[PDB]
């Protein structure tokens, strides 16, 4: 995906414009900037089985490969190397920033990537073949569970829709909560981008069954949590 960063892209220009100079013969510049080429737009691209781990990755990661890739980039053009030495290490350099790459990607995947157990997930990706932003969505059973309350009487009711991948799903819009009523109805008693509610000086009336579910622009509701509500008595 490196070669979706303008910096990447600005780097290999000014690489080949001022700085091949300095270590090689004019002559020998475009096929060498060929090679380099083709393997910077090798990055990320699938050859199916597993490598479609590499086919797509978020912006941070991207953002991570662009920087080391840059950090190499600039070594070699410091380096003293010159010939036959320059090329040698500046096709490795290009391997060795592919595995950079792929490591990144392999861990994106296995801990940023899907990482909701429940609901629906909006995850900004790179597509790195086209350099194209889409919106992968991570789906999973809406309803992530039952949570059961208990709360002296007088006390402070909180429901607590917040989930650790929330934060970093997009498109979010507000959570909405909801009191489940023994009729099989219900009413919304709060919408908002607090992802909490507060019910203050509880009483048995409260007890109850309640609900969160958070929406989003596009995709749907990202998140359902049930709650179980006792009022206990205040002592
Ligand atoms: C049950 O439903 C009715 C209308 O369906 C609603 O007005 C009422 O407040 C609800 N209350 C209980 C205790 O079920």
């Amino acid at each position: 995906c490196i070669k979706c960063d303008q910096f990447v892209t600005d780097a290999l220009k000014t690489f080949e414009n001022t700085y091949l100079n300095d270590h090689l013969p004019h002559d020998i510049h475009k096929n060498v900037m060929r090679m380099v080429n083709h393997e910077v737009s090798s990055f990320g691209v699938v050859t199916s089985a597993e490598d479609s781990y590499l086919g797509a990755v978020d912006e941070n990661t991207l953002e991570q490969a662009t920087w080391s890739f840059l950090k190499d980039l600039k070594r070699i053009t410091d380096s003293d190397l010159k010939g036959e030495l320059f090329i040698k290490e500046l096709l490795w350099m290009l391997r060795h920033q592919k595995d950079i790459f792929n490591n990144l990607a392999r861990q994106f995947q296995k801990e940023v990537l899907c990482p909701n157990k429940c609901g629906v997930m909006s995850q900004t990706l790179i597509w790195c073949l086209k350099c194209e932003k889409q919106l992968h969505i991570c789906r999973k059973s809406l309803d992530c569970g039952e949570r059961h309350i208990e709360v002296h009487r007088s006390e402070d009711l909180v429901l607590d829709c917040l989930l650790s991948w929330h934060r970093a799903s997009k498109g979010l819009t507000d959570y909405s909560f909801y009191r489940v009523w023994e009729n099989s109805s219900e009413t919304l008693i709060a919408k908002g981008k607090e992802p909490y509610l507060t019910k203050s000086m509880v009483g048995p009336e409260d007890a109850g069954n309640y609900r969160c579910v958070l929406d989003t622009i596009n995709q749907g509701h990202a998140t359902v949590i049930r709650y179980d509500v006792t009022v206990l008595p205040p002592k």
